[PDB]
This record gives C-alpha cells, structure tokens and sequence, in this order.
C-alpha cells in the first residue's frame, strides 16, 4: 500500500528540487569518509567536476601500466575518480528517478545543425527526421560519471536538444546542487539508446526533446575480460576440425603475413593455396559466432585514414601541449559517418590499451553484434595476454561517433587520441 512516485522535479518549484537536494546530500555523506567527502566536494565547483569528468574518460583508454604508474605517484585525480566511485557505491536509489542527461548533439554523434530556421530559432520537421534516423536505436555511451539533471534549470538553452531518461530504482547515486539546479551523478559507462525524439518549446525556444532508455553495453575498457574468453571460447578448439585448427593456428604464427597481402591486394595473383587456407580460416571463424554484442578495440594510426602514420592531435601553446581542436573538428566531422574497410581478418582486444599500442590514438571502439562471424582466441598458446578477438575477412564498419580523448601513457606524456565508435554493417562488395 501507498503508491510510490518516482523522483521528478521537473515542472515543480525549484525550491522544492534544492531542498530535496541537500536533505540527500546530507543523507549520502553520512556513509562517507572524509576523503570521499573531499572529492565529492569538489565536484561543486564545475571547472575541476569538467576536469575530473574528462580524466574518468581517459583512464578507460591508458594502458594498464599507465594506471599503475599513477597509483604509486599518488596521483590525486586518479585516487578522486576512484573516491567518487566508491562513494556512489554507498548510495541506492529507494525510487525510480527522471531527468535530463548531459548529453549534447556532438555526443550523439550530430555534427550537423539542429535550429535551421527562423534566425537559427526553429526546428523544421525535415530535421527532426534527420535526426530520427540516424540517432533512434544507437547506443551513445557516456564514458565519464553521467549528471541527471531534475529540473527545467539544468536545460542549456544554447544547446538544442534535451535527452531525458529514467533511472531505475537500486541504482547508484550521487546528488549534486548548485544555486539554481540540481542533479543526480551516476556511475562511469552508461549509454543512451534513443527511442523517440519530438520539437518541443518551452520557454519560447525550440528543442529536438529525445526520450532516451538507459543502458549497459558490455564493455571492458582497458582491463578487458579472459573471463568472457573463457566462458565463450572454452570449447571452441574442441570443435574445429583438424584442418580448421591447422589453417587459424597457421594464420596466428607464420602465415598472416601472406595471407593479409594477398587480401588486400584483392587476392592478385592468384594462389590456391592461400585461397584454400583463407577458406579454413572462415570457416574456424565461423564456428562459434560472437554470441552476445559487445565492445572490442583496435588501436590504429594514420594511415586507415589516408593520413600519415604519425598524425598528430597536438600542438605547442606557451610551450605547454594541447589538443589541436581545429584538427579534431575537421577529423570528426569528415569520419563520422563513413565506412571503415578490413579486407584480411583482422584483431581486436577486448583490452583497449594493450600498451604496446598506447602511442596509436585512433582507437577504434567496435561494437561486435550477435552473430558475427569472429572469434576469442582462447586456448591457443603464447596468446594468453592478447585477449585477441579476431574478426572475419571483410568485415566492415560504420562509424557513427568518434569522442575526443586524452590518454596517459606515461608519467611525463599524455597524448590526444580519438574513440572511434563504430557498428557491423554489410561486408563491402569485392
């Protein structure tokens, strides 16, 4: 008995949202200890929760060696993420709660104008279709701690399109509050699907209103999963033929730099020897198709993009080194959106930062579907460490967002990189 409401504030009093507010403010801190209080703390202060925010980002794409380099210097921002984690940990939700994501278009992947009329004011319906098919069911992940803001305050008006979305009850918790708005924090890695989007206005400006669901894509950043290997992949060798064994364990040791060339260079001159391999190795492959969606990663440099292999994202500002935004506005806008080609079997990690990779920083983020035709290399020795997935033969993406990054690779070096997510679409015609 007695019907319980979710947490919505939005159309309520913003006295009534504040007070809430810090009544669950206080709540929470009385689970915490003083450092978590401490970083927690400074989280209202939104130069350093922007800059904490953006380090929660780059340690899912630095090297595990990276970390630990940090953990042993007592790096401040690394053991400040770590609090905030922990001191959401301490604190579930009694209700379902409603609000806005912070999520702007270039993070749903639009790099294309929203308000196209009436002095930049208005929204046609020729847009909102623009956006209704690109955006509505893709999955647009949240890397950082992900802010659900409770009322019509947390709405930036410059920015023309609000994502809300409701967040089931048991979930993790923060509240955050500045003078005129309040949010919930909510755990590193949730995505956004998009399930409708309308034009609204309110208070006399024009949005594209998106309602969008909360989810979890499985992913495993950089500390990556033999786990998933093993429980997927465990009797994957015991039901390969012999010669399926033999061409994929050929391919893996002393073959794939043959057999890549030739499929690249569209199998000219012919060779029916490769080509019965090649064959073998599709067919291992198509054995024990990826079972369920999840993320894999391949780190690449320049040259997939027609740039050179050492492209750079950075430049020197006061001696001091910065992204080159100019760089990364050209580089999304031309990428997103376009098709990626792999015309030898290609590798992926479910590690994304393997750290003999570290220095490559177009880091693609490949969503591998249920079905394709790919493979965890478990039970093959001396690949223990790789966590390889290795994927079919024309196996073809689609990027559809590509996220600005600034990965740690050492102590002294930090270096802009690009997540390039990306999706399976149809093999290309060859």
């Amino acid at each position: 008995p007695i019907i319980k409401e979710p947490i919505d504030f939005i159309n309520k009093p913003e006295s009534e949202a504040k007070e809430w507010g810090k009544e669950e403010e206080k709540r929470w801190f009385t689970k915490l200890n003083n450092l978590e209080e401490v970083a927690v703390n400074q989280l209202k202060n939104k130069e350093y929760k922007t800059k904490i925010d953006n380090f929660s980002t780059d340690i899912l794409f630095s090297s595990l060696t990276a970390i630990e380099i940090m953990k042993e210097d007592e790096n401040q921002n690394l053991f400040d993420v770590e609090r905030i984690r922990e001191a959401l940990l301490k604190n579930t939700l009694d209700r379902d709660a409603i609000g806005y994501v912070n999520f702007t278009p270039k993070e749903l992947g639009i790099n294309f104008s929203i308000r196209d009329v009436e002095l930049d004011r208005d929204i046609s319906d020729e847009t909102l279709d623009k956006v209704r098919q690109q955006i509505i069911n893709q999955e647009y992940t949240k890397f950082s701690f992900i802010s659900l803001g409770l009322n019509d305050n947390s709405i930036n008006e410059s920015v023309p399109v609000i994502v809300k979305t409701r967040v089931p009850t048991t979930f993790d918790y923060g509240v955050l509050n500045d003078k005129e708005t309040v949010s919930l924090l909510l755990n590193q890695g949730f995505s956004i699907i998009p399930e409708s989007a309308i034009i609204t206005t309110i208070k006399g400006k024009d949005y594209i209103l998106i309602e969008g669901s909360l989810s979890q894509e499985l992913d495993f950043y950089n500390k990556g999963s033999e786990a998933w290997g093993a429980e997927n992949y465990g009797d994957y060798i015991s039901k390969l033929s012999h010669e399926q064994l033999g061409a994929l364990e050929g391919y893996l040791h002393s073959d794939y730099k043959a057999i890549n060339s030739y499929l690249r260079n569209n199998r000219v001159p012919n060779n029916d020897e490769l080509n019965k391999k090649i064959e073998l190795i599709s067919s291992a492959l198509s054995v024990k198709p990826i079972p369920q969606t999840l993320i894999a990663y391949r780190r690449v440099d320049g040259i997939p993009f027609d740039l050179p292999s050492d492209f750079s994202f950075d430049k020197k500002e006061n001696g001091e080194i910065i992204a080159d935004k100019q760089k990364l506005n050209e580089f999304i806008d031309k990428w997103t959106g376009k098709e990626i080609e792999n015309l030898s079997f290609s590798s992926t990690s479910l590690k994304s930062t393997p750290s003999s990779f570290s220095k490559s920083r177009f880091i693609f983020r490949l969503r591998l579907s249920e079905g394709a035709i790919g493979a965890f290399i478990y039970g093959f020795s001396g690949f223990q460490d790789e966590q390889e997935i290795l994927l079919n033969k024309n196996s073809t993406f689609k990027i559809f967002r590509i996220t600005p990054i600034t990965s740690i690779i050492n102590r002294v070096t930090k270096m802009t990189q690009v997540v390039i997510d990306a999706e399976g679409i149809q093999n290309k015609e060859i």
